[PDB]
């Protein structure tokens, strides 16, 4: 009863200029490739946290596909491979602190070949899975098919937005949609989707930071999404949701037992039309940020999977992001469940009601 | 006894987008890889127009390395590859409008790999070979290790500039090269190199008439010459090539079609390039050197062969990559007989 995760496997090259970027010229850097795509990293992620996860996607027969599936341990059944398609490449040029100064995204394999023809191949394993997480590299018509047969059996729906462009793409599944996990830039994308209008526009304390994008979160909410989650960079994340959150959405593992142990689900006081909590995160020594949202969006449905609670698992999550900022790829070779369940107890104990 | 090309194995990525780049966040567009590197994308324009080169060069047994030689279908005996080398890789972020808006460029690897020691495991193929060409990719103890063992065995040398900067490594090797195929900032560079103070000054307004455009070279052409460069190309985009020489160009190799219709102390003279519709003008210079090369091999005069070569960079002008998917030789003579019946003498 796997988790099944659907989206984009991407080859990433990743610039990282020694000196600023500068319009017109080349700078010295290091350029590498790294196995990315959101949907890919999620699996990956997973994985390495003990829970395998049953991954739908399109690849061609390249060399960027050789790339990729080099160290692919996960079934292949799932993934579409055929002569006529290109595999996924994104580019990204960093600044000199490690954010995205300019990123392009060559994702047309997803958008055209990844069809609900494609997904309905899967419809037992949809239907049989703990929860489906989509990623927005899918078209409209690919989400929309996806979570309806999710729907149909009352598996819940994880949307990740992907970037703020492909966030959008909630507007036509919203109400099938039981989790989202936007930055702060996606959110506001998406909640203008969902308005159907440029009403909120993108940008301190967490207060602050919460009173000005309360109503964007309420637009998602309001429009069938169960549970927000707002991922905030160094500053952790905000949990929203619809009613209580442990009531939004075999036998337990590992990955359970130790965070089950230590993050008491007796630890929060005591339905609510909002719900808000503020998680932090840990002081880190940053290697490369690109893709830890992916593993909290990992570290979380593995929790999730294995039986936790949501405010537990997104703590979690929370530590498996932190895991992946400290690693030079998107998502760390290993997974050490010693500070993983260290960190998350750090986390979980951090955490703060936002409307008291 | 096939010609030698060492230097830069590069993967370029060619990343356009849809709308114009955010900070922050990716936007949808096209990402394209490109097998590239000077010296890489010479070897490519000489086999494809039938001559066999001999690659010295440098790459990782990574991924990029993976992609690189997807295609590569010459030897591989030449290239040195280990787990600890990072294969070079330039990426281009362009914006709406086609023009490049941000770039990187790692490609240390080849300074720090592509060493001497390296270079002096292929002495045999060095002093067998009919022409050295080596790109300035090269550190300056790789390239002085390279164009001394040509040297020694008098083969001659082509020295592929590359860029304004890594056109002044041209500066502990100038006795040993024999050609040189700079572009007219490239041109500029190298003379302030191998000069006393830095005199020349490069273009910046209006462009001028062909025999003004030399004279305004000439000092330039004259220091790489008196400074031991038996030829210099320079390359004029749209323009064509200035071919200035010591002594008569008409230059072969000392080795034993376009012959059919090319019929047969210093020496300036235009080549004139032919009419073309531009898909992507970079690396077109590199097939001017590679197309020259091969006709070189194939025992044309310098004459005859830069006339090919123009034709050969034509061919890549018109073409999406840095080097065309194949050359057809049927138009490839065709344009040379153009520019070398269009060949004008200055001096
Ligand atoms: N500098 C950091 N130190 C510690 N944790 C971090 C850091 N940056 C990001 N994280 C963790 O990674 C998560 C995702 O970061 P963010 O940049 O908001 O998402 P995205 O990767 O989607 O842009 C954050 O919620 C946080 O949990
Ligand atoms: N518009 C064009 N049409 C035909 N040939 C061209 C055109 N532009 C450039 N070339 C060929 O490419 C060669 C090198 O171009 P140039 O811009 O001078 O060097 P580089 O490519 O090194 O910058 C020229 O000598 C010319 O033969
Ligand atoms: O359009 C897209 N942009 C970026 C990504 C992926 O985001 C990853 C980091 O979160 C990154 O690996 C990139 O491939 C994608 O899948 N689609
Ligand atoms: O430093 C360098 N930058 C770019 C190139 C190559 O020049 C090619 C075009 O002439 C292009 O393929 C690039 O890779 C190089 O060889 N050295
Ligand atoms: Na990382
Ligand atoms: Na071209």
């Amino acid at each position: 009863m796997e988790p099944v995760i659907i989206g984009a496997l991407i080859l990433d090259v990743h610039a990282k200029p020694s000196t600023t970027p500068i319009s017109g010229t080349t700078v010295p850097g290091q350029v590498l490739f790294a196995p990315g795509g959101v949907a890919r990293n999620v699996a990956d992620c997973i994985f390495k946290l003990g829970i395998t996860p049953f991954m739908i996607g399109t690849l061609g027969l390249d060399g960027p596909a050789n790339v990729l599936l080099k160290e692919w341990k996960l079934s292949m059944k799932g993934i579409l491979r055929r002569e006529d398609i290109s595999t996924p490449i994104v580019s990204l040029v960093y600044d000199t602190n490690g954010e995205v100064a300019a990123g392009v995204a060559g994702v047309d394999a997803v958008e055209n070949f990844l069809t609900p023809e494609w997904i309905q191949r899967f419809e037992y394993n949809i239907s049989s899975a703990r929860l489906l997480m989509v990623d927005a590299n899918l078209s409209s018509l690919a989400l929309e098919a996806s979570c309806k047969l999710a729907a149909e059996s009352s598996v819940p729906v994880w949307f990740e937005p992907v970037s703020v462009t492909k966030s959008q793409r909630i507007a036509s599944i919203a109400k099938y949609v039981t989790i989202v996990s936007p930055n702060q830039d996606e959110l506001i994308a998406m909640a203008n989707a969902l308005c159907a209008k440029n009403l909120f526009h993108p940008f301190l304390s967490i207060e602050d930071m919460f009173r000005a994008l309360k109503p964007a979160i309420l637009v998602l909410l309001k429009n069938g999404v169960k549970v927000v989650i707002v991922t905030l960079g160094s500053n952790g994340a905000l949990l929203c949701s619809k009613g209580n959150p442990k009531k939004a959405l075999l036998r337990s593992g590992e990955v359970f037992k130790r965070v089950q142990s230590v993050c008491s689900p007796n630890r929060f006081s005591e339905s609510p039309s909002l719900f808000a909590m503020h998680f932090p995160t840990i002081p880190a020594k940053v290697k490369k940020l690109t893709g830890a949202g992916d593993c909290l969006v990992g570290g979380t449905v593995a929790s999730l999977s294995d039986g936790l609670d949501l405010i537990q698992s997104l703590a979690v999550g929370i530590a498996s992001a932190k895991a992946a900022v400290e690693s030079d790829d998107n998502v760390p070779p290993e997974f050490k469940l010693d500070l993983i369940s260290g960190d998350a107890e750090l986390v979980y104990n951090g955490a703060k009601m936002l409307m008291v």
